[PDB]
């Protein structure tokens, strides 16, 4: 697709909105997100050894995620081979799981161990085992061909210290790329989230918010890197300088957020469990520190990225579709929420899960504000269809996630992008640039 | 398709059932529907300026319904042109709808007012708005071409005083066409409400109960009028006299129901919210006098046509598909209910639901008693057909829905059809004609 | 498809596996099960005449059951002919169903009694009305042509006192063949049920466990029977015999179990209610004997192949998809389940449910155990395929049903096929052989 159409940014073809969401296994979307590594699971879920093996379905295959005796987190295919059982149901042991019909068991490899009935037949049992790794908290899979296996994922906020990250998962019922679409468009946070950052405390209290709550029309210069896109969202922040905000897309479905202040780093990516539905991550870091009591609980609260479940045990979140995300058109009126939808996640998924599991890209009407997105459109849409014709894909090389976003104030003579390349270099391994 | 096969009247066939039963956007019922004005949604939801929008889906065009800050009731699509976001989360305020996500908003009329990102681009992002209007205590909406745009419609319930005239939306799960078919089946009065009406309060202790509750075999004289259809259901009333039930079927979803005697009159409207879909409306009038207030509270109760319902807020009723419509098959055998279901509408809905969201029109076996319906349904399917030839439909003008029901005993000389020209002439100006 | 492929027995080919699972009406199986008398209801649903008719599909034919005011179990198509209102609302009484809507009345055959209306047109509104027995305490009909009505069934548990027989309906969630798969594979016995046939009343304590929870690895020889197939499993029993379990396959869909000791026979049927759904059949019966006090509450109780339900009325076993089939991860640890469900119903049914409504018979790794079924799956695609071809189908001959299953232990040299050549001839007039 053309990246303008009539002046107006591009709304998606047909094949190409369809290349770009649908994600099931062995179609262009589905095969390049395979070749990275995929956030399965908190580790948090698995903890135990010889565990409750949990299902988990990710890009429309169906796994199961158990840790093996050893302390092996492992991802099989949920179904046995012999009569298609759920392995659910079989027996996390002895470094496999043993499916309970007629005691098939399998690696966590997803190798037959041991068939009971023909042990010569072992080989044709093999299910669909896939590697893991325990970065982030998050038990991170890698499900594309073996040969094009990458390095772990070294983001910010895989490397620190568990003590300096914080990491959750809540279900949406969306396919992930708006969900993923609504990290890379700051506009937003104007608007939806106006009154939202005053009363959260990841975001209150910062001279950025006065800028934010002003000029909502973001002017998007976007660079591509090798580990995306640097999404520099000017906004009219002072008379005499610009408040960039720097979004760092780290293809493909990482957002690293522009920091809000002193207060921890935020970030998200997003895991497409079939084309109607995603886990949407968020993770809070802080490099220098770790993360204070305060933030923790106020974090696991549900405050900030992070959401409050309607029960225990599950990930979907308390406000949801039946919900009415607690509409609260009293506030809506007394001007302390623009959507009536309290919480900052809530808000988001909400807009985000009323266009439709899939919107329609027919009827977007893009704008401006929508470049982010265009631009991550295309880099996704060349890539998978590239991948198709056996082009290795971009950012597999996790050296180069070795990045930070930022929030600067710079004078409207200093084109951002240089600031970048001179400010933005070693950029972990730095001071984080807020407000 | 032929008025008689095999000497039985005619079933529809497969290109028919649908001409009918399929109201989407751009179908030919559709378009032949979208002509008329549609009952939208009571004033008494968006009784407040300012206040919450209401999600409302018509004719398969899923809409929202504000009353702009000037106290305009407005309709407009429910979703945003920038991302396809509900504006149902949008702000219902300065005359307009002000989309959540980038600040995009949107006229009664369905213009956008204001697009922060390009204000250049306004005109591009005009979305569904259609125009409405205030008779009945119902937000009448125009879906048709602007130029076929049509008088607001003059039922005397649209014109009596308010405090004349009662209305109810009942959810109902079920095509529109079988659940007005209902209406226009006189037969069924006395099968199914046998014994309801003696219970009821706008039935109750009529000398008409008497004849229905006797010859089930309806006799139908069909006439057609520029308003639709006058059928006159013949019931053998006494050994000299036909009871002559005379309902109006206003096209294309209106029944002016024969009245029971002094007692209020009644009346429905049936808006196919999709398909499988259709809003159930129940209109009580009283021409001469206004509702007394043990009429209104019993109209209220759920009492008539009227429905209880399950929880406030919802308009699906307390008797529904789970709750087995609150089959008493004690009631049942102790002849206080021949279907087991108590309840006027929910005797008829029940039926209705039970034959499927579309019936097998294949699979009917008309009867006699089933003329209004086969005249009805070949006049709608005539008409969109027609339509579709560019030929304007019919009852457009609202000036000749100036009519009443009636209830006659005429000797069995006395052509009723004839009687009808003579006593029935200014019927809103003269009296009810009852028993 | 062919018998073996590979070496390995022979997964399902598409056109197979639909020849086998679906059972619509006018499809192969559908045409072929149609021939033999269906367990439509149990007796205990409409005990009284004129009393509630009860909504039973079956084969994918909603139908409905009622006992005629003459005491007549009757099953008619569930939709009137008059306008295809469920005749679930119509009225019971005077040896008919009357429809609610306008009045047309069924024979318990099916044929209109009365059409209000028309009178004339009363063979037209005839419907699908199906003849029935009393079998089992279970209500039997025949779907089939009118001309190729076989005999009521003759299993030991139809025929036995009513005092002698136990018969529970369980409402699963999955195609019949899968489920009624589960009988013929006395493999999963070991694995799945392994801790819960010491724990429950109908196969505890018995010296045939001790074998069963030992050499899971069960050789199968089968023996065609004009019945359907008897079924040797062979399985290491003591080091100069082998514990033969000799499950009787009745064509098309009734286990007879092999015994557990002096403990009642027990058996199944699996009647599809549609391509996704079928009715679990449980009997337990006692030749010589009627059934204990003691023995019926436990069945009652939902003990044995019996379960225990989610509400009373609800034919839904109370650990069901929701329930996670109370998965005990504790017990499964506690080596008290394998699988993690207890009830050795839902033991069963949870794994066959978790396959999917259909299993993937594609992706089917057939093994030895799978005999059984294999075998049992050409013999059903023969018939069915066959009848296609207007050849007469098994099974139809009710006497030679009169059979048993049989639990004995041979020296490794006796050809178990021969033994019951010579002592199961008369089987029902003999002892069971039990250990
Ligand atoms: O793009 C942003 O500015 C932003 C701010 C807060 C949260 C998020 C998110 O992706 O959740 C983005
Ligand atoms: O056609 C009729 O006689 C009648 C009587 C009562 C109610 C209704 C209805 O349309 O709801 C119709
Ligand atoms: O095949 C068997 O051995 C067996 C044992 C217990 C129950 C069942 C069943 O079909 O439910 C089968
Ligand atoms: S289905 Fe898993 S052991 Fe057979
Ligand atoms: S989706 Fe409505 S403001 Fe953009
Ligand atoms: S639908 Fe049964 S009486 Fe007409
Ligand atoms: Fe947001
Ligand atoms: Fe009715
Ligand atoms: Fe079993």
């Amino acid at each position: 697709e053309n990246l303008y159409f009539q002046g107006h940014m591009a709304s998606m073809n047909k094949e190409m909105s369809e290349t770009l969401t649908r994600v099931g296994p062995n179609t262009r979307m589905g095969n390049l997100l395979r070749r990275y590594w995929v956030p399965a699971l908190m580790s948090s879920e698995i903890a135990e050894a010889d565990g409750p093996q949990v299902r988990v379905q990710l890009l429309g295959e169906k796994l199961l995620a158990f840790r093996n005796t050893d302390g092996k987190a492992c991802l099989i295919s949920e179904f046995c081979s012999h009569r298609g059982v759920s392995l659910y149901f079989g027996r996390n042991e002895e470094n496999g799981i043993r499916c309970a019909y007629h005691g098939v068991k399998f690696d966590g490899d997803g190798q037959c161990v041991d068939v009971p009935s023909s042990p010569q037949s072992c080989a044709r049992m093999h299910i669909k085992g896939y590697p893991c790794v325990e970065r982030g908290g998050i038990v991170w899979t890698y499900m594309g061909p073996e040969e094009h296996k990458p390095s772990p994922p070294e983001l910010e906020w895989c490397t620190l210290p568990p003590e300096h990250v914080f990491v959750s998962k809540r279900l949406q019922y969306s396919n992930w790329l708006q969900a993923m679409e609504g990290g890379i468009d700051t506009a937003h946070v104007s608007y939806v989230h106006r009154f939202e950052v005053d009363t959260d405390p990841m975001h209150q209290g910062v001279k950025a918010l006065d800028y934010i709550k002003a000029d909502g029309n973001v002017k998007f210069e976007i660079e591509q890197t090798p580990f995306g896109l640097s999404l520099f969202g000017r906004r009219n922040g002072e008379p005499d300088s610009y408040y960039w905000r720097i979004t760092q897309w780290l293809f493909p479905w990482f957002t690293l957020i522009a920091p809000f202040g002193n207060h921890a780093l935020g970030g998200h990516v997003w895991v497409p469990i079939d084309d109607h539905n995603c886990w949407a991550w968020s993770i809070n870091w802080q490099p220098d520190q770790p993360l204070t009591k305060e933030e923790r609980q106020s974090m696991e609260e549900g405050k900030g990225i992070h959401v409050e479940y309607e029960e225990p045990g599950s990930f979907i979140p308390k406000a949801n579709r039946n919900n009415d995300y607690g509409m609260d058109r009293v506030a809506q009126r007394e001007e302390r929420s623009y959507s009536g939808i309290f919480g900052f996640s809530a808000q988001d998924y909400s807009l985000q899960e009323s266009m439709g599991p899939i919107q329609d890209h027919a009827a977007e009407r893009l704008l401006p504000t929508d470049k982010a997105i265009v631009m991550a459109r295309r880099m996704l849409n060349e890539a998978a269809l590239g991948l198709e014709q056996g082009e290795t894909p971009p950012a597999l090389d996790a050296s180069e996630q070795h990045v930070r976003p930022a929030g600067v104030l710079l004078p409207r003579d200093q084109d951002p992008v240089a600031w970048a390349r001179e400010e933005l270099a070693d950029a972990t391994k730095k001071p984080v640039f807020s407000l």
